């Protein structure tokens, strides 16, 4: 697209809004940029003639645009943004002025949670067929940085927030994977289902209604799910592979990735691959040897029969829940839960902490909400450290040690990767 003699506002100096200075500047366009923010970090980097304004949004620059570009967050709900709506000034987002310059098919998932194991996977299985593949969008760089003449594939995990400014994706291959928001419910799940308009082939959780296109299934769905669907795994003593279209395609010792919810994510990686058009056999080959990303059911010790389970980036009910479901701890599950859980009814976590195996260890703002689940088995410390250190003299082999909390870190850490780092830090010395 063409935006020269265009009036363009940027909201947003974080490194998805620089990205789009940069678009625009390359294209001999000098964007105006906002940002709530006094001094966003984003600042410094700025070339001299690029006109801001920060401390809050400047309403007379963004009724003047001819383009407002929207860095995507809760920030979109803005009432100075919906009156720009109002007067018919055009709004998109970084994601939509990069699929009007794709020059190379998109991969495009989203979802409530596994979307970056995902989007990472999709993008080795298309390195080990030797795609020059640029993988990014809401993980690791933002889409525009990525756009290149040279690149043969795109895959991109997308937020809603993304998906609710982009009109123009057409993917060859995209997956809601999961529906577990400022605009509210119905539209959380509308905007993911924007990710299926015109996407050549859509991949479905066959155990979640809600990915399931408006309309229903149609001819273009592939399901992927735990026991049945195109892609699902198979299960006999002692052994799991994951299944397509009626075939043993791998049995899951051949991954490093551990765990149902991995498994799964597995197989909807395997599935955008197979409707991308990647070789099957080099798209098994990253099955096989990609790691999985650190804090994602990531074990980070095995030592003396006790696997040490770093899933700190489970910061909700869901992603838990998605932990639990399916897991497989031949002796005593030993479950950290803790943090700040913004609110959150817990419940759903109850149905898979029965039975004489499962010991509960609560810390962190809502440590007594957490040890309420099953008191009887329970423990609650301030901190994860002191919880670790009540169960480590506590575990004798077949035991699993999981750090998949429920709640958001930040009462006590700077994020879940500093939570996660600590927990594996802490496994190493008490393991
Ligand atoms: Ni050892």
């Amino acid at each position: 697209a063409d935006y020269q003699g265009k009036n363009v506002v940027i909201i947003g100096l974080g490194l998805t809004g620089l990205s789009c200075v940069d678009f625009f500047l390359a294209r001999g366009v000098t964007p105006r940029v906002m940002d709530t923010r006094m001094t966003p970090p984003g600042l410094d980097k700025l070339p001299e003639a690029v006109e801001r304004h920060t401390g809050s949004l400047n309403d007379e620059w963004l009724m003047a645009a001819d383009l407002i570009v929207a860095s995507p967050g809760i920030a979109l709900a803005h009432p100075s943004l919906s009156a720009a709506a109002d007067a018919g000034i055009e709004i998109v987002g970084d994601i939509e002025l990069f699929c009007r310059e794709a020059q190379a098919p998109i991969v495009a998932i989203t979802g409530s949670n596994g979307k970056s194991t995902v989007t990472t996977l999709v993008g080795e299985m298309a390195k080990a067929a030797g795609v020059n593949v640029g993988v990014g969008g809401n993980i690791g760089l933002p889409a525009l940085m990525l756009l290149d003449d040279e690149c043969e594939l795109y895959v991109l995990e997308l937020s809603s927030f993304q998906l609710e400014t982009t009109s123009s994706l057409q993917a060859v291959a995209a997956t809601i994977l999961n529906v577990t928001y400022p605009f509210g419910l119905q539209q959380y799940r509308a905007a993911k289902l924007r990710i299926y308009e015109n996407a050549k082939v859509c991949v479905v959780n066959a155990d979640d209604a809600l990915t399931m296109p408006i309309r229903g299934a149609d001819e273009r769905c592939v399901s992927f799910g735990v026991n049945m669907g195109d892609y699902h795994l198979n299960h006999q003593q002692g052994e799991t592979w994951l299944r397509v279209k009626g075939e043993k395609v791998l049995n899951v010792k051949e991954m490093k990735l551990s765990g149902q919810h991995n498994y799964t994510n597995a197989l909807a990686a395997l599935a955008l691959a197979d409707a991308a058009g990647l070789p099957r056999a080099s798209s098994l080959k990253a099955l096989t040897t990609f790691t999985g990303l650190p804090h994602r059911f990531e074990v980070v010790l095995e030592h003396n029969g006790v696997r040490w389970i770093n899933d700190s980036k489970a910061t909700n009910v869901g992603s838990t829940e998605a932990a639990l479901n399916g897991l497989h701890v031949d002796g005593t599950l030993h479950l950290l839960l803790g943090g700040d859980g913004k609110s959150a009814d817990f419940s759903p976590l109850a149905r898979y902490l029965n039975g004489d195996n499962v010991r509960l260890y609560c810390f962190g703002r809502d440590g007594a909400q957490l040890a309420a689940l099953r008191p009887e088995v329970a423990e609650q410390t301030e901190t994860m450290e002191q919880a670790m250190r009540l169960l480590a003299p506590r575990v004798q082999p077949g035991d699993m040690v999981l750090l998949s909390p429920a709640c958001a870190s930040l009462d006590q850490f700077k994020n879940f990767e500093q939570r996660g780092n600590e927990f594996a830090r802490l496994a190493k010395e008490l393991g």
